[PDB]
């Protein structure tokens, strides 16, 4: 599923994300625009051998596991595909483990290079919340 930016922001606000750890509603919405732009069913390999899944690209070396990435962790404890659903459930509930890892949103790479120290209120602006 594709998801509408104010929809996104709209789920990931029922899902318990807006200011979770610190971290305002726009800045989870600008991270999976840039991680997935807004698509669920996103996957993208990595030069290890991982592979990164769903709309917030949660990684198969450490967070969930598929089943070919040796060595892999699988703190979130679920197979990579749930996280490709259409329902965000199991992808939020992932993303708060990994944000409360010590590194915060920095453990997102295009938060870090193009969300963060921005005015991610942007993200959210016009949505009905």
């Amino acid at each position: 599923k594709v998801f509408g930016r104010c929809e996104l922001a709209a789920a990931l606000k029922r899902h318990g994300l807006d200011n979770y750890r610190g971290y305002s509603l726009g800045n989870w919405v600008c991270a999976a625009k840039f991680e997935s732009n807004f698509n669920t069913q996103a996957t993208n390999r990595n030069t290890d051998g991982s592979t990164d899944y769903g709309i917030l690209q949660i990684n198969s070396r450490w967070w969930c596991n598929d089943g070919r990435t040796p060595g892999s962790r699988n703190l979130c404890n679920i197979p990579c595909s749930a996280l490709l659903s259409s329902d965000i459930t199991a992808s939020v509930n992932c993303a708060k483990k990994i944000v409360s890892d010590g590194n915060g949103m920095n453990a997102w790479v295009a938060w870090r290079n193009r969300c963060k120290g921005t005015d991610v209120q942007a993200w959210i602006r016009g949505c009905r919340l």
